[PDB]
């Protein structure tokens, strides 16, 4: 399915990243996953062994993006495959949302597409074959109270997706979204059974998404079965929102 | 894969509703195809083989798919996952259109979807799972001059299928729409060289698309990588629009 | 503002209908309301009094509608502006519903929109100027349990009116939909403090919405400063949904 | 009308914002027009006469911001209307463009949103009343080649609007979008002939549309008449693009 693929998805440590890497992997994929920390891209190399490696990325530092890059076109080659998963939240009512709050989100957000979108794309355009995909959120489409800086990158992505869909589909590349809703992480693990319940009340579904589930869709777009799809969002939210 | 699951796919004698059964078979599944007459059911048959059968369905007809339920019920046992591919144009202009033109688009495009999805939920709801799937367009979306009916229909369904995702998706049952833009079919064969033209100027990827990359998208949302999807509309469209 | 410019308002006896017929006369327009019975219509003429009438219309029924449209165009003139308030509602989870409550919804509330459009369409052609506006509901976008029905009508006459909009744009006539979300009526007065605090904690606003703010909103679109919105969706729903 | 409301319009000097500043001053508003120069907020303070006054404005420079806020409440009084509608274009295929392109635009279209909105939030949410309106594009929602930058940031303001909508909607405040198609002014002028006729080929209605439209859909949702609308994006594009 992936055989001979080369996959970059940023943000491979633990959850919906490292899930996509695995099932790249399992799909014939080489993949290189990133952490921001050299400690962090050993673990990658650690569980990715002789399908790829862990590399330290800063989505924010261009001279990181070149060197990230440079290093996979010596070991491995072009990137066929680009996941944009790297992505932070930093919550706060509008009246308490700090500057560095906003920026900080915009960049490591939204920014970071543009700029690992832009660093593969050549490659891709020479190839006539290419797949980005950008993990987006629910929040992007419904929005959030206490997340309009998140909100605002997630949406943003979509406008950008759609308009470098635009430049790049007579070459056989793809530029889509997955959305995910409300995904079990260490993070919702660790909530009082009231906030759960909370949030289980928001999803007809009645349960939390699995990261195993967006690395499904993911896989699904990045595969050749999804030639046709491109400028979409694909949502996986348990019924959350419906658009 | 679909081990053991039965699928019953309207409409399956060419185009893309045969390419939706032949897929689902090569993955597992017992299908049941249908056409309009005998004559089309038995060339079902034969192409289905071991893994099927052909039945006669007339979507509009409330004896025929009851009929058609008790021998699938009766032979194989009850559908896991519906696909509501059967469909119709009719086009004109609203000031040329045709009472007809518009209660058959209705009558075949719309309320069968509402027929089909009724006639198997009882048994979907007892198991805790099962997949719908509808075969929109992009039309339904973007909306196109001379296809008021046939776009009233395809939205319509939408409509149809959020709602009855939020009624099904704690039982574990999903809910879900396919949008095709043009696909290489005989719905589309039959216009002139410069309409052909004139559409693929409004595709980025620069082609129709397949009837087989239609049954990629129905077959992953059929399958359990699709669990957390429901309410969705998965547009299939190379670009011709972007939501 | 709509100094010589006649209206249609079907369903114009009460709450939304009503007051999108007073709003259009207190801007100058002289406005035809309708209602389903004589007496409905003798109601509707006796608040109108000299800036309109009302007329008997079955928006089902064929020469009802050429009826109507004939002593219209014999008192009054051809019609500049229709607004397609009238509809009803028939709920049910699916698998109660019944073949009746699906088929009378999907023919008063969305192939009402057909029949009414399609018989004022020509003088507006012709005139190179127009106005029809269809009353939908945020169901039509969100969908929701136990209205499948409605959904599917709602949602159908988006599609309907964005494919009737790409025929008539460049002839200076807009098609566009009003959605309300929960507006105040007889219904909603009726219910308990527990079933309002239901409806209530579904709407950032925290009210119900008044007819006369959906009444704006159509005033607004039928206006000469609405000329460059076309196959819109104007939704009107306290932040109930948000697309 | 808006008999003692403060209005707040940023880049009035000429186009969509000027028309936007002239309206809300004819129907009652005491209206603050910005220029990003002072000879460009005197042209302003000329127009507005006795109804307002022109002040420089950055939107990326927060003492800017700062200092436009206090000279407008000594001399009027508190913002009750806000309009985000200074903005830029850095047009570039992604390919060619320029991190200051990219950096820009964010800054400008996007972020400004966020510092202005929040500059304004505390003094409506203690009057329990406001609006907030933000000019986008109907690129932000359809993507266009060689502006993944501006449609970055004109659908990252919906997100931003959508989740600042939800808090502040219990106290009387909408927050809104109008996002315009292609309108005569100084952003357009600049296109080439055939461009122009590439334009008018995808709007339905036939023509570019008026900085006056655009104006007059602000100056709906500015008013009293749209105060249950709220987390909505209005589409003012003749056709162009229809959701
Ligand atoms: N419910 C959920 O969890 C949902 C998540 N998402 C999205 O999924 C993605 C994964 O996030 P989440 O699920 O919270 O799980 P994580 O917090 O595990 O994933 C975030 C990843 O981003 C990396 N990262 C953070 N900052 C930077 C930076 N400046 N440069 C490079 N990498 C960075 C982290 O690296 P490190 O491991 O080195 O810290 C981490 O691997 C995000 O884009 C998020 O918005 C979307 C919808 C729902
Ligand atoms: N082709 C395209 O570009 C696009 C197609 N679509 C949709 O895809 C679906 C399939 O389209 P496509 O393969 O192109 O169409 P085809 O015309 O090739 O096939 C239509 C199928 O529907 C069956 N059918 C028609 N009427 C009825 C009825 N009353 N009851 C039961 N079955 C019926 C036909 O049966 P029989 O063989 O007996 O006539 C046939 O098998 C349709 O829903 C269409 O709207 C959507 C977007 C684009
Ligand atoms: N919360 C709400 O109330 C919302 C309502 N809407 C929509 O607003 C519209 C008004 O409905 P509602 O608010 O329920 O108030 P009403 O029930 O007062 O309005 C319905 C109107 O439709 C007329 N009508 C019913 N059947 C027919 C028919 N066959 N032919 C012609 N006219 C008919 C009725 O006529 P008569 O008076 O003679 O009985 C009545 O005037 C509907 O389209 C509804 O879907 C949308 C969103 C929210
Ligand atoms: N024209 C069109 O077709 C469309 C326009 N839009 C949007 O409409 C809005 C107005 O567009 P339009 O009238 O065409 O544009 P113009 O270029 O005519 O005007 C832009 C305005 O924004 C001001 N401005 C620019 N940068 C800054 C800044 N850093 N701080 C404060 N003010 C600034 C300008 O000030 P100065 O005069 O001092 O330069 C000017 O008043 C924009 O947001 C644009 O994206 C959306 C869709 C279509
Ligand atoms: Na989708
Ligand atoms: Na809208």
């Amino acid at each position: 399915s992936f055989e001979g693929k080369i996959a970059l998805v940023t943000g491979a440590s633990r959850g919906i990243g490292r899930a996509i890497a695995e099932t790249l992997v399992a799909r014939g994929a080489k993949v290189i996953g990133t952490a921001t920390s050299e400690n962090g891209a050993k673990n990658i190399s650690d569980y990715l062994g002789a399908n790829g490696k862990g590399l330290m990325l800063n989505v924010t530092d261009p001279a990181s993006i070149e060197s990230v890059l440079e290093n996979i076109r010596a070991e491995f080659g072009e990137v066929d495959i680009l996941v944009n998963n790297a992505g932070i939240t930093r919550d706060n009512l509008l009246m308490r949302m700090k500057d560095d709050e906003w920026n900080d989100i915009i960049e490591t957000n939204l920014s970071s597409v543009f700029r690992l979108s832009k660093a593969v794309m050549r490659a891709m355009m020479k190839k006539r074959c290419g797949r980005i995909i950008t993990i987006g959120s629910v929040v992007g489409t419904m929005g959030n109270a206490g997340q309009a800086n998140y909100a605002a990158a997630k949406a943003g992505l979509i406008g950008f997706s759609k308009s470098l869909a635009r430049e790049v589909a007579s070459r056989g590349i793809t530029v889509n979204v997955v959305a995910p809703g409300f995904i079990e992480t260490d993070m919702t693990r660790a909530l009082s059974d009231d906030q759960r319940a909370g949030i289980l009340a928001q999803v007809p579904a009645g349960r939390l998404g699995g990261a195993q589930e967006i690395a499904s869709a993911v896989a699904f777009l990045a595969s050749d079965e999804a030639s046709y799809i491109t400028g979409e969002t694909l949502h996986v939210n348990g019924g959350m929102y419906m658009v």
